[PDB]
DNA sequence: ATATATATATATATATATATATATATATATATATATATATATATATATATATATATATAT
DNA sequence: ATATATATATATATATATATATATATATATATATATATATATATATATATATATATATAT
């Protein structure tokens, strides 16, 4: 379909005059904004403490004020870094939140256009093939309803793994080249790291779900009682919205202690093998090291910020 | 060992879901989720086509180098044939060298990507397919390996 | 890590002026050629 | 015997003018960015000025 | 032992004055983009000329 094409030329001069992430790339300072917060944010756990933050900026803006042209302060780097993150918060680039900062989804995005942008390692590898063959597999074999297709496909499955059991006992087995592991582990580290990627446009969900219900509510005559199910209407409707449904069905499968066991278990084992040393340099290693503590606690995290919403029943509905 | 032991508890895990088939109890997907498990191939399989559009870059690059050095006076042929090998294995051993190499040594045996287009064939004519993707999606899923190959 | 915090500025930068894509993203008239070449490239797989 | 000369109309290529379309460079006009000045929010004071309540007195 | 009346210290609020950082309104320089002049390149129209296959007529 292309009836839309008319509207979607509307749609991007809207995203180009206000999205954040455009806005940023179309400035004059538009690289040494970027690599900064690049930088200062490439060494998170979670939210970063704002004095913390502080420091590091105040550290990098001494490394490149010799790109005088940019009118760039030459004898004061804690006033010119507070400036400098102060007008960043105005640019609804990072969040004054709960005394740290996180990195807006806008930031997000713009990190990843340019950090993919220029010469560089690819987004993929060679084993991204394997992968999605893989994935096919499992998709149309799961798809399929057909029960007779389904028990056929796990005949011929357990018939093969019986080929490399017989094989195994027999004492044949095979492993990884090396440069075959390092493609695999960077395939990995790419996998992975996209799941952080878009907790912070769920959390953004949740605080615009709200807003629009906080607004709507400007009908000081509404019969309150609507709220005793739209409670549970508003849970509804993002159970559908994909963000929210989304990041619960995650949830669901994320409370699988044996799982993430296990998986943070083979995460171990692989970054102890001496390939991984060479895939990924000391800082890829240790953020992919802790990633299932990361994934914990910033699920946990958006969980508390959708908290503030969960309360909003009794402050929209009661009076006295 | 760790791999017999590794194969012997999935043997016994698909061998639990041949029963469970067995018992007339299969389940599918959740057609509400079959879009976003679809959407996640799709999303996971549109890299391939981004780093193609730079392996070719890259070999044009190395065939251009090439032709401006040949032309150097110093260049005899030992020169020129030693080139030739040299920038073919070194394009070939950094990243999308080994990409375009384990592409190919997927055409060697073509079975496994034939079954891949049969399967992507099959997953976008569920119903579910249309919620997830617009025509366009599917008209490159369907037919990514045929772009990948003529790419 | 300390290498890379004063040789990646000089990657974005160079950028800023080497690479299309930016360099048209940065243009006034960005969204209009972007939504006018999508159009014209997504019905047309061949070229 | 078979082979030959020039002469014809045949299509094709070439020189030249017409306007147009494209490319390069200059100038003007326009918009981003950062600087400067004013005022406001924030912190501290030297001291006034104070309320509260304790520590505290009184009663039986 | 309880129940009230007792003088005052502790802690605190606040004020004009100072200063300092943040926010707003402005001006000027840099960069962008369009427009224009001019030159130059493209292609087309017209007519001339080139060369070619065959015609018409001749050779020993």
């Amino acid at each position: 379909m292309e009836e839309n094409t008319r509207q979607r030329t509307e749609n991007y001069i809207s995203a180009k005059n206000q999205h954040p992430a455009w806005i940023l790339l179309a400035t004059r300072r538009a690289p040494l904004v970027l690599s900064a917060l690049k930088t200062l944010f490439e060494k998170s756990h979670d939210g970063i403490p704002l004095e913390e933050a502080i420091q590091s900026l105040s550290s990098i803006l001494i490394e490149h004020v010799s790109q005088e042209q940019y009118d760039i302060n030459q004898d004061n780097p804690f006033l010119q870094a507070s400036r400098e993150l102060r007008e960043w918060i105005k640019r609804r680039l990072i969040v004054e939140r709960d005394g740290r900062i996180f990195a807006t989804d806008a930031l997000e995005v713009a990190i990843t256009f340019v950090e993919s942008l220029d010469n560089r390692f690819m987004t993929s590898t060679a084993s991204r093939l394997s992968t999605v063959q893989r994935e096919i597999e499992n998709l149309e074999t799961r798809l399929n309803p057909n029960p007779a297709n389904r028990v056929a496909t796990l005949r011929r499955r357990i018939s093969e793994l019986e080929r490399e059991l017989q094989e195994a006992e027999a004492g044949h087995i095979e492993v990884l080249e090396t440069h075959q592991a390092v493609e695999h582990i960077r395939d990995v580290y790419n996998l992975a790291s996209s799941l952080r990627a878009d907790f912070r446009r769920v959390e953004d969900s949740w605080r615009e779900a709200d807003r629009a219900l906080r607004q709507s509510i400007i009908g000081e005559q509404y019969h309150r009682g609507d709220i005793v199910e739209r409670l549970l209407n508003d849970q509804d409707a993002l159970l559908n919205t994909p963000e929210g449904r989304v990041f619960d069905s995650f949830q669901q499968q994320l409370r699988q202690s044996s799982e993430l066991k296990a998986m943070s278990e083979r995460l171990r084992v692989i970054l102890s093998h001496p390939s991984a040393s060479d895939a990924l340099n000391r800082l890829q290693r240790h953020d992919l090291r802790w990633l299932v503590k990361r994934l914990v606690d910033e699920s946990q995290t958006v969980l508390q910020a959708r908290a503030r919403s969960e309360r909003d029943v009794r402050g929209f509905m009661k009076t006295g």
